[PDB]
């Protein structure tokens, strides 16, 4: 008897080919759980729902799927229109997985129905944290930001996360986006023997302080967050790139174990590569180890809460507001050629 799940995205507009990422990973996460015997012999079933990333579009497909009788969505894509879809599904007693949307706010309500298997950028900074005291260990660190929400709230993290290792943490400052001269910063680094820095901001501040750190002699270690890679990065700093440590979402399609995945995608001439592909995928799954247990929504997300589910992004914990707990990005070494690397 069919399980029906509702998948909900843009299949259409502006953002269309981040749907079709998620569209390709439900089909193919649905196809291996029947192919398998589906939960307990009962098959699941995709009904298709495009909200085209817009919030009001949004809210006439949540009262939709309430009408249709459906209990699970896995969706939506965009935060601004899975939002106050949101609101409707915690409700009417709808468990709501979102693989997409990133927006803070959405589990800073108090709901109990939803989760997600997207990391948010937040993460970049305890991953950040645990990869220098452990590979890295340097002796001398600086922290500097350019005083933005992202840069200034990553650099915060990573200090507290070092702080709490006994790191030593020689000074923390923050720079002005825009300036294009760090003469000064380059002295001090140099002055106050820094060996290690991380850079919380973007690339055009980034490819500045690289060249200028290294005409200057320094052999100091840079780390950054995903936004300051970027390939002209390596065209203006360009040797100077080279060794530069960056935090982005993990390669799925890359590890061994999935590549029965990559191939069954593949054989449909679809594209395995989008990262909206493996947190979908991975959302079905988590969905099929709580319906292994209750067909209730409030019971599946309790149970969630509770345990681990192994993923085809690894084991896979949540919080109580149904973010991922302990979530971690992937560390590259940036390279002249524009290329990123797997680091230590």
């Amino acid at each position: 008897e069919d399980i029906k799940v509702a998948v909900v995205g843009a299949m259409s507009g502006p953002v269309a080919q981040y749907g079709d990422q998620e569209f390709t990973g439900a089909e193919q996460a649905v196809a291996d759980i029947n192919a398998k015997g589906g939960i307990k012999g009962n098959k699941l079933q995709i009904v298709k729902y495009d909200d085209a990333c817009d919030p009001k579009q949004a809210v006439a497909v949540a009262n939709k799927v309430v009408n249709d009788g459906i209990k699970y969505v896995i969706g939506h894509l965009c935060s601004s229109s899975t939002q106050p879809a949101s609101d409707i599904y915690e409700d009417e007693g709808i468990l709501m997985i979102t693989p997409a949307a990133t927006a803070p706010e959405l589990t800073a309500r108090g709901y109990q129905l939803i989760l997600r298997t997207t990391g948010l950028d937040s993460d970049q900074g305890p991953t950040a944290a645990k990869y220098i005291l452990e590979k890295v260990k340097p002796q001398r660190i600086a922290i500097v930001h350019d005083k933005q929400q992202y840069g200034e709230g990553l650099a915060r993290a990573v200090q507290d996360g070092l702080k709490k290792g006994n790191a030593n943490v020689v000074f923390f400052d923050g720079i002005t986006a825009g300036e294009k001269d760090f003469s000064t910063l380059v002295a001090r680094l140099k002055k106050e023997n820094i060996d290690f820095v991380y850079y919380g901001g973007y690339h055009p501040e980034m490819g500045q302080i690289l060249r200028q750190a290294r005409a200057a002699g320094l052999k100091t270690q840079f780390m950054g967050p995903e936004g300051v890679a970027n390939v002209s990065l390596s065209n203006i700093a360009g040797e100077s790139a080279e060794g530069l440590l960056v935090t982005k979402p993990k390669n799925y399609d890359q590890v061994p174990a999935n590549k029965p995945i990559v191939d069954a995608i593949k054989a449909k001439k679809q594209d395995p590569s989008g990262a909206f592909v493996w947190t979908t995928y991975a959302a079905l799954q988590s969905l099929q180890a709580g319906l292994n247990q209750s067909d209730d929504p409030a019971e599946i997300a309790k149970y969630l809460k509770a345990n681990s589910v192994d993923t085809v992004m690894g084991p896979l914990t949540w919080d109580e507001k149904g973010d991922l707990k302990g979530f971690e990005f992937g560390v590259f070494d940036w390279h002249a050629n524009g290329t990123a690397t797997d680091a230590k």
